[PDB]
């Protein structure tokens, strides 16, 4: 019942913090999930958001819709087969999706039995004193209590939650979480939200809709994918319109009504209507801070609803510490990782570390997908006298044969001019997500763009783009963009 | 006519050099090669090897065969097509691309009508004397004169070219060169040769093959793909074989005959015997210096026929160079191109370059292809005395779903253990070749494995695999392993 770490959430922070505990530093460790494998009701479980209901079922699905491409992509290579005869079956997606993370569930309920002082707790945990939390049967403090476990250190991993926007027939859409279990593939769709999760399920149910099916991604305001690179944003834009998803731009829903037919007829603020078989909701996610009862031990959070940390994940609150998408700040997997593994070599491996949230590489499985790493040139010609902006757009010759002529490769490299230091890397293309990884390294080793056009191609590649770019397309001197400094 | 460079050569490297001698040195170039498009009879032409019967044609080849492995696959993502119904079209292959090639051709062809001081000559270069390149109509150096082209400096960028076992019945063979434009796909071909060539072809062939067709590939030694990371090598091998290529270690061709079918008996020299349509010999690739007639001014060659150069492309002659694989030092067009901008910035800028053959990012094109760069653990580990290597291996979540649960990834890195240097990474598994590109940069920055796995994964990726590695799987210390 004492634990060296109790852990609330079993999720991608949690489960690392958790398991460096117990096996690095032989430390006393106790998580709390609410769920011990995916799915309704609680959608999160044994794994966390990522493995349940995020990145692995995402990918997936992503990788399945790529078919859809692929399928048509191979004409122009000599593939002949009867078009008339493709269909897309969403339940075998499904089935196949389910049974892929189910066995991942089962992995940590492996890890958490054979590993010795790593207990799993099921319920919810909540904070009762700054050394005691208390497992609930439900998210209800009023609920019977399951455990009472005593911590020398507490750490909050609940990370986040779709933010449903209170509009009349809210009741009627769905967020990613249902997403992942509709038992047939919607016809028509609005997506709702231009940010990655909104992109990424555009792009499955694009793939897998019915004949007569239609797609359409909604954003409040003018470009999808707001901290992205510009040129980007443009490009994923054209490429998902050339694939027949409808983006609706400066367009926003004011609420839905079931009709008798069990549609959705969703009335816009512009007074535009639609009618489609499924509303998504992707406008935002919020970090899963009200069930904790952080008001019973007193720790901040932020004008967000976020949980206030230092650099070293620590609460206002002594041994109360907190990583993740609680933390709202990067809603990354990797992130929620490296916070997790920081926070148990500072305060059990007496090795102290800090999360560098600078330079993260990420990815957007958009179709075709986007791999980036560090500064936009927007946000670097704000910091930086002279900012450079490198750049290479080309049709991949695959796409020529393929029939995808719209397929555009982008490749740009932000710099600081005065040094050529690597500022940030924006790749639109096949491969941009692994291309990026090694150059997330390129940029903690302080890359120059003379280490890049240095480095000899791989060929045939789109990577070798990167190595290939000597010349400025054009700068930012003093915020101000010019084709050429004085 | 009188130019500053004269280029023998209208390829990677030759390009390259010329390219930049014209445009940003504003010297006088004339380039020379034998053909102004691809294809019968020269293969090579305007471009090189590398645009017209290598690189460019050879991956889109191998992007058409991956659609056999996409279909297929498709499946386990829930795709339902009627699988009877399905052809790889050969002809509609080569035909695209044959018009993605010579639009490059043409491409070419125009930046010479374009660039000022830079001139194309057709046909074939050789060495009057120091100062003189000779352009003929033939190979023959008793064919008509065409051209006779005063050079203050000469380079020589020739590339290389298929070498043929002098066995019995080696006429009823081919080389790459031919198999591009082979005009159906061959129901059984047999490849030979365990280097890049025969196993991206084995896999070409393997794809669009017709109905109850076979692939064999043949190596003389016992593991396909020498100098590749030794995992890599049983895997890629694991890998062709589960896609039904019949992989021929330790056999070599002694011999081929026709059948009266006008098919290929091949005599294997361990007595047995295969009937094929096709032969691809695919054993190596030999620097083009015989038409050169480098004899007239005395260029040190080697026993093998390579281009003697120092680490600044200069030959024994001053004022001639040679870059590329006629140097026969790294046969790869980067490294050509690289030799070729090096060369002119040392003649024509005094900014003098040297090429650096260490720590190459390279590709295999196999299904599922490679990416390397650096060193294998055998020879870093007879150069430094202690060497960690870091492996990650799984069937990645996507190919449980597809089926194809024989497709493991292979991501090691091999380390300098003293201090962590990082020596080697070898990838194999969908996208190494893009992986491995950044992995090139980083090992010119000197990264260490810390540099590795203390920076941030992209999740869901392949690649991260090579940022999550804290602990060695295994260590060389003075030449010996140690688990
Ligand atoms: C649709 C989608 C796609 C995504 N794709 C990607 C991607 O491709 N790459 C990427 O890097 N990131 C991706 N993310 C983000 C990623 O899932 C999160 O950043 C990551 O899971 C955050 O980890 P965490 O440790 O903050 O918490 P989580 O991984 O969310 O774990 C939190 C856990 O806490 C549990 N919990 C909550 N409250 C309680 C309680 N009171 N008691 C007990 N347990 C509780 C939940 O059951 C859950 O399992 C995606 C997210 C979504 C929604
Ligand atoms: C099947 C195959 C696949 C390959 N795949 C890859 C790959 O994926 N990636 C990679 O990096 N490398 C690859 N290579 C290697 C790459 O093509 C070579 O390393 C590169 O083309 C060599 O460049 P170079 O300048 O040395 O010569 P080349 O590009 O070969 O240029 C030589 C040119 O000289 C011409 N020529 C020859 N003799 C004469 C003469 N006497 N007079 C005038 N002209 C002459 C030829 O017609 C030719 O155009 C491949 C090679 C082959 C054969
Ligand atoms: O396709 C391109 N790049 C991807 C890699 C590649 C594939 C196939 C190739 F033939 C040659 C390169 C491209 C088009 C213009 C410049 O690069
Ligand atoms: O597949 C794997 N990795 C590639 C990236 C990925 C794609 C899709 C996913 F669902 C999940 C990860 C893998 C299997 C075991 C460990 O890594
Ligand atoms: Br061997
Ligand atoms: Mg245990
Ligand atoms: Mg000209």
């Amino acid at each position: 019942k004492a634990f060296d770490l109790v852990v609330i959430g079993a999720g991608s922070g949690g489960l690392e913090a958790g398991w460096n505990a117990a096996t690095l530093y032989g430390k006393r460790v106790a998580v709390v999930d609410v769920q011990t494998s995916h799915g309704p009701p609680f959608y999160a479980a044994l794994g966390g958001t990522c493995v349940n209901v995020g990145c692995v079922p995402k990918k997936l699905m992503v990788t399945g819709a790529q078919y859809m491409d692929h399928l048509r992509e191979s004409a122009g290579f000599g593939w002949e087969f009867d078009g008339s005869s493709v269909k897309a079956n969403w339940k075998k997606l499904i089935a196949a999706k389910n049974e892929a993370v189910l066995d991942i569930n089962k992995s940590y309920e492996g890890m958490f039995n054979d590993t010795e002082g790593l207990d799993f707790f099921l319920g919810w945990g909540s904070l009762e004193s700054k050394n005691v939390v208390v497992v609930r049967e439900t998210a209800d403090p009023k609920s019977a209590v399951k455990e009472r476990l005593q911590a020398d250190h507490i750490l909050l991993a609940t990370g986040s939650w779709p933010q449903m926007p209170a509009i009349p027939g809210i009741e009627h859409c769905i967020s990613s979480n249902e997403a992942f279990y509709l038992p047939e593939p919607p016809r028509r769709v609005l997506t709702v939200g231009g940010g990655f999760i909104s992109v990424e399920f555009a792009g499955i149910f694009n793939a897998y809709k019915p004949p007569g099916g239609k797609v359409t991604l909604c954003y409040r305001n003018n470009l999808i994918l707001r901290g992205f690179d510009e040129t980007i944003r443009e490009e994923v834009t054209k490429q998902l319109t050339a694939n027949g998803i409808e983006i609706m731009t400066n367009e926003n829903p004011a609420k839905v009504s079931l009709n008798t037919d069990g549609s959705k007829h969703v009335t816009f603020e512009s007074g535009k209507t639609l009618d489609v078989d499924v509303v998504m909701m992707a406008i935002g996610r919020i970090p899963r801070t009200n069930d904790l009862q952080l008001g019973n031990v007193g720790v901040k959070l932020t004008p967000k609803g976020g949980v206030q940390v230092d650099e070293f994940s620590r609460t206002n609150v002594p041994n109360i510490y907190a990583i993740g998408d609680i933390t709202d700040r990067l809603m990354l997997t990797p992130v929620a990782i490296n916070e997790g593994a920081a926070l148990v070599d500072t305060v059990f491996g007496n090795k102290p570390r800090k999360t560098d949230h600078t330079r993260v590489a990420s990815a957007v499985f958009s179709i075709p997908p986007i791999g980036t790493c560090g500064l936009i040139e927007e946000v670097a010609a704000k910091e930086f006298e002279k900012v450079a902006v490198y750049m290479s757009s080309f049709t991949p010759l695959m796409h020529n044969i393929s029939g995808s002529k719209y397929k555009k490769f982008v490749a740009k490299i932000v710099t600081n001019h005065s040094d050529g230091t690597v500022l940030g890397v924006h790749l639109l293309g096949d491969g941009a997500p692994e291309i990026i990884q090694a150059v997330g390294v390129c940029l903690r080793l302080n890359a120059k763009i003379s280490d890049f056009y240095n480095t000899i191609g791989v060929h045939p590649t789109s990577a070798e783009e990167l190595c290939s770019m000597r010349t400025p397309s054009y700068y930012y001197v003093k915020g101000e963009k010019m084709e050429k400094l004085p």
